[PDB]
């Protein structure tokens, strides 16, 4: 692939990367979310939710009250920089932004807003 990522988070409530790249050249850069494991979403359910390394504990904690029918997000959350849905066992759910809004300089981390999957689930995208 080429400006586009396939992620995995598993039954054992972890990410299968912790480092992420994206190609100062696209315009656009996909996430391809999966969930390999057996377990629903109300129990190990996985977001993928990327924001800078400064907002990641307000957007962690706010999505925390939020609630699972929010996907662990606070709406319109604008700290925000992608997201996707919360999916469990089987499930997949992709998601696109534009690479300008990865302002040069800034430091960005990739999490999951299930509450209490940030402490193992999370990693660090960067600028390639
Ligand atoms: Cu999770």
């Amino acid at each position: 692939a080429e400006c586009s990522v396939d992620i995995q988070g598993n039954d054992q409530m972890q990410f299968n990367t912790n480092a992420i790249t994206v190609d100062k050249s696209c315009k656009q850069f996909t996430v391809n979310l999966s969930h390999p494991g057996n377990l629903p979403k109300n129990v190990m359910g996985h977001n993928f939710v990327l924001s800078t390394a400064a907002d990641m504990q307000g957007v962690v904690t706010d999505g925390m009250a939020s609630g699972l029918d929010k996907d662990f997000l606070k709406p319109d959350d604008s700290r925000v920089i992608a997201q996707t849905k919360l999916i469990g066992s089987g499930e997949k759910d992709s998601v696109t932004f534009d690479v300008s809004k990865l302002k040069e300089g800034e430091h960005w981390m990739f999490f999951c807003t299930f509450p209490g999957h940030s402490a193992l689930m999370k990693g660090t995208l960067t600028l390639k």
